[PDB]
């Protein structure tokens, strides 16, 4: 896949994760964006995490859709910076 | 390996992790499924984790059997969605 | 890329992460260095994490710039030790 | 590298991580073994983590030496089980 397409795909993931955490778990937009990156990068500090059943299901969907997308995007970003 | 076989393998991992956490650590089925994905994806928030010696041993077995299986499944899922 | 260049790149990442956490979140130099490795390796214990909006933004930048760099450096280190 | 050699290398990593956490941070042998796997797999729940400067330095060394070794071992284990 072209690198710019990979960019759009991870941006879509980030929008999905951020809006979902904000509306389901009720955290601020900024916290939700931070949490989304921390989650799809697999860092997972746990300072924020879902505490409702819907949030838990949503987080599983973000894990399945986002970890692989993020991994490819960072590998591509490596090529253009190195 | 065919992608559908990889699917069955990660599903078996998920059943194993979920039933094990539920019965050993006594968390609900839903929490246990959430914890299983959080663990095999290596996100590891730590909002849930084993607090008994048997749970710790079991979690090591899930880590060894499940992280690699999950990694392959997400890579394959990437091919069919992209 | 030559392995020594990869070394310099991860060292630059480590300096960036350490100085940034120290000045933005006000933790000690030693804690900040520890946190930087824990973050770019994706271990993410969460014993330390940013609690300010600027720290959260900075941590996202470190995640994007550092996880891929660290992954390549450990793979290269594997070749020279094995 | 032959798969059996990779096995010995990760076993050496596990001994190093376990004995080090036990003696530096004073946790039990069993907790220390659990923590070692949780760390080199990059799960990093944070239910256990070093709280002394020496423990933090040691944990960085385990992160650098162990994450790559564990990754190769799980990939090899995947071949013999699948
Ligand atoms: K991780
Ligand atoms: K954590
Ligand atoms: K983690
Ligand atoms: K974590
Ligand atoms: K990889």
């Amino acid at each position: 896949v072209p690198a710019t397409r990979i960019l759009l795909l991870v941006l879509a993931v980030i929008i999905y994760g951020t809006a979902g955490f904000h509306f389901i778990e009720g955290e601020s937009w900024t916290v939700s964006l931070y949490w989304t990156f921390v989650t799809i990068a697999t860092v997972g500090y746990g300072d924020y995490s879902p505490s409702t059943p819907l949030g838990m299901y949503f987080t599983v969907t973000l894990i399945v859709l986002g970890i692989g997308t993020f991994a490819v995007a960072v590998e591509r970003l490596l090529e253009f910076l190195i």
